[PDB]
């Protein structure tokens, strides 16, 4: 078994991240703590997903992974509200899913991880010109190029360190600025990347206000972003498609 | 004439019940109180109605009853609130229903009882196994039951006295597990229900919490929930269509 | 240039209220404030805007009019909240719009006011029964004619000097009723006049509670509303249509 007792506020998080990609959940449980991650099918988004040690008050765990029907768990895990502790009991067999939440018992019937979908990787680099922000301005930052240009641009560094999430369109524009002063810490490097403004849409409208924002900048490759979502809990990696830089 | 003051605050509740399976409402104002209840079309929902003693600040009756246009009494007598109190005047004719909210009077062409559809009666019947909760979990059940399978189990007597909304559905299913304890109230017999939920759905779509839910329970009746929705104030009895239990 | 610290609050109070009727707004910057007016393409609606002194922490002008891409700054100036100041920047040239909001800078190429459509004028005029009521129960007095009529009453000089919005439709009818005391101040004359409530909805569809409401009154013409919308600091002039006055 896998014996967690989690925070409800710890379920709409782990669940709705991927969400935005994919609906079918390959899921890993670790010693340490259980995991998630895989690539939506346009191949446009990668959100590597690390949940960790004491996240529930309890667990126990040797191996034992799980496909997750992720488009019924969805509302139904959605149903419940933070204020409540979770129970993952998964045992008996992969066949179903029993959980336990405010005296309603669930029985879902489990796919076999090994018939769904290639499961990702790391790819393995190191950025310069890390930024830090909060959710709340990330977001904010978002929904100003949601509608001038289609795709977000991070341009890092203007005039040696400096950040931009701007969007040039026919007749109109948009410059979203920021300096050092209160912005949590910085990497003051050469990096700016282009990204396509919609697959960050589905993935930062989840993103309200005091989330750390942590984005690895280089030169037009997948960004990285690190975060720790809910009382500081968890993790939500995303990596969105570059594009070619010119404007 | 028919003087009342009421609570505005009962007239959302009054004229909202039968609205999700009746639109055209005989009308039935008695010298004790004016009561309501009719048959959706497809004869699978019947809410009798029973207005109360002093749930106005007065009242005036001889016999007089309304059938009303229902259909449009619903919007604007919702565009008041319950704060206010409400008068029902109607001494000068049938053809028309004066009402007073915040300096507004209103003037409808009313219908004669006698020509739109038979109006039931009591089904007589005294069931076992009857069963208490607040509506706030009743429909929090429902909720549970509104995606997994169609229509909700009451069952009853799960080794003796127990209640569940449980619903079967291919690779997946739920149930929701209720014992004594922080129960309001048991009456513990043998009988178990089915019900749609759907035509549950309509009923408990009103109900948030607070309010205390009967459920009359027997073995594949209609079974019946007598209420008290607002200050504790008025009365929705509701009555869905069976199912055969097999599963 | 036309330097102005914006309190954020006057953004949507400003460019909302002709959005209703015009998408493109010529824009009028004369020293003593920046106004805005124009009939929307049937000719049934005219909102007179003048933006009064000091209503931002500072400024300079000289002549200076603007044609702007009221389409496109309808959604963009929406995204930022009332606590924020303003600037309003536009000495460099007549094809850009820059404005400052919580450190996002924007340019939007605007339009040369002569290719616009014709700028109207003051129709010249003095009513007698001029009314006074809050946007509250002026809006609230439309929500009740919003659908058993669909055209609004303002009925002035009901025995004398009173007001009413009513609005008769077959089988049902309507009315509001409105007397002295408790209505902030009265011209008691003997002028009313019809209009069409829908062309008020999308004009009081914006107006919640707390905004005086002033009613120029008179025979079938074109009814004047006078405005002071936000803390006090605006104005929103609208004339509608009037209609024939049997019922």
């Amino acid at each position: 078994m896998f014996k967690a007792i989690v925070s409800a506020a710890t379920l709409r998080d782990a669940l709705d991240s991927v969400s935005v990609l994919v609906d079918e959940c390959k899921i890993r449980l670790n010693e340490e703590s259980l995991s998630i991650r895989a690539v939506d099918p346009a191949n446009v988004g990668m959100v590597d997903l690390t949940l960790d040690a004491a996240a529930f008050e309890s667990y126990e765990a040797h191996g034992g992974v799980i496909g997750v029907n992720l488009s019924r768990l969805e509302e139904v895990a959605g149903m419940a509200g933070a204020g409540d502790l979770i129970h993952l009991t998964l045992d008996e067999e992969t066949r179903k899913l029993n959980i336990r939440i405010d005296g309603l018992s669930y029985t879902l019937a489990l796919i076999d991880p090994d018939s769904i979908r290639q499961e990702p990787d790391i790819p393995d680099l190191d950025l310069a010109a890390n930024i830090v922000l909060e959710g709340t301005h990330l977001d904010r930052g978002i929904k100003a190029a949601d509608m001038v240009s289609d795709h977000i641009r991070l341009r890092v560094d203007g005039a040696e360190e400096t950040f931009h999430i701007e969007a040039e369109g026919d007749t109109d524009d948009v410059d979203l600025s920021l300096p050092p002063a209160d912005l949590i810490s910085i990497e003051a490097g050469a990096a700016d990347s282009l990204f396509s403004l919609d697959y960050l849409k589905d993935m930062n409208k989840a993103i309200p206000t005091d989330a750390e924002v942590t984005v690895e900048l280089g030169e037009e490759f997948p960004v990285k972003l690190h975060y720790q979502i809910a009382e500081g809990m968890g993790t939500i990696t995303y990596m969105l498609a570059p594009r070619i830089q010119s404007d």
